[PDB]
């Protein structure tokens, strides 16, 4: 019963990706996924059959405390990145390695240096960052992973690896980029920023990147309709960067709520009072949103290479009523967004908010691992629904 109006002018090699970084922690938590038919099956194979052709994976340097207690959020480190890559490549999907260059969540307010770089002079940190990237890529290559793109930083709107000075950030961006270039010329180098509604931000950032000679190919943007303004604006600011700097552009993160119900007992990110919700909070609504962002990026023209849906499967480890038994899993396997063990690294945020999934209601699978009809959006954008 799912409807999807054909996206206009959609290039056929358009990147249709998903970031399922939490898949490992979730699977270790006993969560399982199925397919249309209803039979237990590797999520990566279901994704492939759904038309997905790219997988994004976040990577934290050392997402653990001194004792080896994962910080949660999927406890995404190089090792899991390799497990995800191997499976992604095994299912004919390229990989986007997302380096946060931090031990935990890296966003507009958090860009903490990895503990190992905690007190290194800038010069040594810069070479550390390059070394890490270099070795991490090399490890992936050895595992036979098909790396199509690398993200040097995640939503680095105001910082990267403990640095906030753009001159230093650019040098770090370049250090990271350098490692990619030395690894494989075909790998696209992407920089990721967010909050495209902010007047002039992207224009200012692209110029700064220019002024400091940052070597990158993709100007990536996050896009959550409930905070990031209009689709008209997204297309506009991205088209400006593409045209002005000759960069490719894409949406590295996007999603939408298919239900207002919190499935595991941990307050969800959306929907909330005040957020913009142009599409109904339903499966069709979610599909409309995904299809619209794809349209928006495609409207950039030749430079709009794709859209990655962020966490389409961060479903509940258990029902909302087992809240306490759920916490046990979130804590043991880090299958929640954060564990109490991350209080050290991130005292203010993770410290007082740790728990489970904050986006289970934004997945493309139901709380039981069964795909929602909206998962069909990746295929239907090319043709439309009969
Ligand atoms: O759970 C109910 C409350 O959640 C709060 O959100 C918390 C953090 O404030 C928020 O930053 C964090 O988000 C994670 C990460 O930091 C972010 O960069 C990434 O994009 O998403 C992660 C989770 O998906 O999530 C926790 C717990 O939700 C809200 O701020 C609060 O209003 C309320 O909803
Ligand atoms: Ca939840």
């Amino acid at each position: 019963g799912l409807y999807v109006e054909k996206v206009s002018g959609l290039r056929k090699d358009f990147i249709k990706g998903v970031d399922v970084s939490s898949i490992i922690a979730l699977e270790e938590s006993g969560v399982a996924f199925y397919n249309e038919s209803g039979k237990k099956q590797d999520i990566f194979k279901t994704l492939k059959e759904a038309g997905v052709n790219y997988v994004r994976v976040r990577i934290w340097n050392d997402p653990y405390d001194a004792n080896g207690n994962g910080y949660g959020g999927g406890n995404n480190d190089l090792e899991k990145a390799i497990q995800i890559g191997k499976r992604a490549t095994a299912n004919g999907m390229k990989l986007l390695a997302d380096f946060h260059y931090s031990d935990f969540w890296a966003d507009p307010a958090k860009q903490k240096a990895p503990k190992a770089w905690a007190n290194l002079n800038f010069e040594d940190k810069k070479t550390a960052l390059y070394q890490y990237t270099k070795q991490s890529l090399k490890a992936m290559k050895a595992a036979g992973i098909d790396i199509g793109m690398v993200q040097v930083g995640n939503e680095t709107n105001g910082g990267l690896a403990g640095e906030t000075d753009w001159a230093k950030m650019s040098q770090l961006f370049n250090a990271g980029s350098q490692a990619v270039r030395e690894t494989d010329s075909n790998i696209l180098v992407a920089l990721h920023f967010t909050n495209p509604e902010t007047s002039g931000r992207y224009a200012w950032i692209a110029e700064t990147l220019h002024r400091h000679h940052v070597d990158y190919d993709v100007f990536a943007s996050s896009y959550y309709p409930f905070w990031h303004g209009t689709l008209k604006n997204l297309t506009s600011v991205l088209t400006s960067v593409a045209d002005t700097y000759g960069k490719k552009v894409m949406v590295a993160e996007t999603s939408y709520t298919y239900t207002a119900e919190d499935g595991d007992g941990h307050g969800n990110t959306a929907p909330k009072n005040g957020q913009t919700l142009n599409n109904p909070v339903t499966v069709q609504g979610q599909a409309n949103a995904v299809r619209d962002v794809i349209q928006a990026v495609s409207d950039v023209g030749e430079a709009g290479i794709g859209v990655f849906y962020w966490e389409p499967a961060w479903i509940p480890v258990g029902p909302a009523h087992r809240l306490e038994k759920n916490k046990a899993l979130w804590e043991t396997y880090g299958s929640g967004w954060a564990t109490s063990y991350a209080a050290e690294y991130d005292p203010e945020d993770a410290g007082k908010w740790f728990g489970g999934s904050a986006v289970d209601n934004q997945a493309l699978f139901d709380f039981k691992g069964r795909p929602l009809p909206s998962l069909h959006v990746f295929q239907y954008v090319d043709t439309g629904t009969p």
